[PDB]
């Protein structure tokens, strides 16, 4: 298929500018917001949040 | 030009199976051996050498 629209083939890394290629936590190339919850959990309110600086989504650190 | 030799345009990383991309450490996108010296120093013998699992040729840590 082809290029992804965030990458820069000549040095796959993301365009200049941009943050991020794909993930959880990355849209449109940049980071969500840190807050943005990007898993719910069963239930005890620990959900997983969005860091703002990595496309992943965290695990919560308070989870045993 | 063109894409990176050692970058997949897909994932924005190295071809799977590969190291890395670029950089003093990086060859033919695999990670040199470390303890390959990637500067030598004006003259202490304190050489920045390279650590076998980043590309970057990391100032040596017993330097002031």
């Amino acid at each position: 298929n082809s290029v992804h629209p965030c990458c820069d083939p000549v040095i796959c890394e993301p365009r200049e500018g941009e943050h991020c290629i794909s993930g959880p936590c990355c849209e449109n190339c940049y980071f969500l917001n840190s807050g943005t919850i990007c898993k719910r959990a069963r239930g005890d309110g620990n959900q997983d949040y969005c860091t703002g600086i990595t496309p992943d989504c965290p695990r919560n650190r308070y989870n045993v």
